Order: structure tokens, then sequence, then C-alpha cells
């Protein structure tokens, strides 16, 4: 017998973030996994990825250049954090 | 006998997420997962990703340029995060 | 006897998100998956994707130039996170 | 025997978003999924996706341009959060 | 057997948004599966995508110039977030 038990008994207003998983029993390959399920990604660059079988096999001349230059501004609060009884702000 | 219980008894105005599973048992392959319940994606950038079997496979010139280079601007309060009883502004 | 339990018993206006999943038993291949339940994309960019097979294969000559370069502006409060009883406001 | 119960009693006008599921058992292919069940995709680019077999296989002079440059500004108050007794105000 | 309960008793005016799903048993091809149930697109963009069989074989000359640059203003309150006893307003 599996039995799991989570928050039985609430009361008073409380902030929660909650994940129960129970289990019971070519480049790339994945079986039966599970993945991300509280995931944030911000400002992610990916430039070459699995491109396949046999590229630029022969006299390839390849001129590779990558510029990541520029006035970017990012502003958060509370990123994944649960808040009561409390005060946030984001003042410019 | 398999049994879960999740948040039996609540009361008091609580701010949740939840998230519950329950399991009993060529260039990419993938099988049964799942992937991404809760997930947050921000300036996300691909550029060249599976292009296929066998590409640029003789005498190929390829010139590769990548400037990313502006003005952006993100502002996010809260994010994935619940909150009760409290106060959240943006003020700019 | 499988037997799952959720929120069984709830009073006072709660704000929830609720996801619960339970289960019993060429290029890109997927089988029997559980994809984006939750999922929030912003400013997404992807640029060459699964070509296909035997693409520029012989004496190709390619110029490739991205520029990803502008005044953008993106405000967010309160994504993916529930509230009660607070105050959410965005002044500009 | 396989039994699911979710939010069996409610009282006191709560603010919901419930996602149930259960279950019991080229270039592209796909097979028995399920996807986007709350998906929001907001500024989503895509430029070439499976242009076909053998595109491009011979003496072929590619060039390729992507300016993405421009003002846009997006406002979003309560992105896939549900609230209740509160106050949502977007001001400009 | 096969017993299902969602919302078996509610009283007291909530604000729901609910999905059940119960199950029981070339380029693209897909098999029985769903998708979209609760999906928002806003300013998706696609500028090729899944021309054909062998195009531009031979002697191809393509210039592809993607200029998006524009005055755009997207305001929303409440994307997908139900309320209830609240207040939501815009003001411009």
């Amino acid at each position: 017998p599996l039995m799991v038990k989570v928050l039985d008994a609430v009361r008073g207003s409380p902030a929660i973030n909650v994940a129960v998983h129970v289990f019971r029993k070519g480049l790339t390959a994945e079986e039966e996994f599970v993945e991300g399920i509280y995931k944030v990604e911000i400002d992610t660059k990916s430039y070459w990825k699995a491109l396949g079988i046999s590229p630029f096999h022969e006299h390839a001349e390849v001129v590779f250049t990558a510029n990541d230059s520029g006035p970017r501004r990012y502003t958060i609060a509370a990123l994944l954090s649960p808040y009561s009884y409390s005060t946030t702000a984001v003042v410019t």
C-alpha cells in the first residue's frame, strides 16, 4: 500500500507552489522523463544545434560571427517567490 | 492500493499553484515524456536547428552573421509567484 | 485500486491553478507525450528549422544576416501568479 | 477501479483554472499527444520551417536578411493569474 | 470501473475555467492528438512554411527581406484570468 498525503489540513490564507509526483513500475534519444516542471528562461540564446548527418562534408568554407551587443534592461520582482501579507513594488 | 491526497481540507482564501502527476505501469526521437508544465520563456532566440540530412554537402560557402543589438526593456512583477493579502505595483 | 483526491473540501474564496494528470498502462519523431500545459512564450524567435532532406547540396552560396534591433517594451504584472484580497496596478 | 475526485465540495466564490486529464491503455511525425492546454504566445516569429525535400539542390544563391526593429509596446495585467476580492488597473 | 468527479457540489458564485479529458483504449503527419484547448496567439508571424517537394531545385536566385518595424500597441487586462468580486479597469 502506497499512500501519500501533502497539505492535509490548511487554514489561514497561505501562498503555495505545489508539485507532487508519484511513480510505480540518430543524434538524440530520450525516454520516459519529466522535464521543466517550474522553469524560467530569460535571454536564452542558441546558435547551431543538431545541423544534421554529414553537413559541410567536403571543401566547406564557413565564416561564423556572433555579435550580442545591445542596450537591454530586465527588471523583475518576486521571481518564483510566493509572498503573503507583504508589499512588492518596482519604481523607475 | 495507491492512494494520493493533496489539499484535503482548505479554508481561508489561499492562493495556490498545484501540479499533481500520478503514474503506474533520424535526428531526434522522444518517448512518453511530460514537458513544460509551468514554463515561462522570455526573449528566447534560436537560429539554426535540425537543418536536415546532408546539408551543404559539397563546395558550400556560408557567411553567418548574428546581430542582436537593440533597445529593449522588460518589466515584470510577480512572475510565477502567487500572493495573498499583499500589494503589487509597477510605476514608471 | 487507484484513488486520487485533490482539493476535497474548499471554503472561503481561494484563487487556484490546478493541473491533475493520472496515467495507467525522418528528422523528428515523438510519441504519446504531454507538452505545454501552462506555457507562456514572449518574444520567441526561430529562424531556420528543419529545412529538409539534402538542402544546399552542391555549390551553394548563402549569406545569412539576422538583425534584431528595435525599441520594444514589455510590461506585465502578475504573470502566472494568482492573487487574492490584494491590489495590482501598472502605472505609466 | 480508477477513481478521481477534484474539487469535491466548493463554497464561497473562488476563482479557479482547472485542467484534469485521465488516461488508461518524411520530416516530422507525431503520435497521440496532448499539446498547449493553456498556452499564451506573444510576439512569436518563425521565418523558415520545413521548406521541403531537396530545396536549393544545385547552384543556389540566397541572400537572407531579417530585420525586426520597430516601436512596439505590450502592456498586460493578470496574465494567466485568476484573482478574487482584489483590484486590477492599467493606467497610462 | 473508471469514475471521474469534478466540481461535485458548488455554491456561492465562483468564476471557473474547466477542461476535463478522459481517454480509454510526405512532410508532416499527425495522429489522434488534442491541441490548443485554451490557446491565445497575439502578433504571431510565419513567413515560409512547407513550400513543397523540390522547390528552387536548380539555378535559383532568391533575395529574402523581412521588415517588421511599425508603431503597434497592445493593451490587455485579465488575459485567461477569471475574477470574482473584483474590479478591472483600463484607462488611457
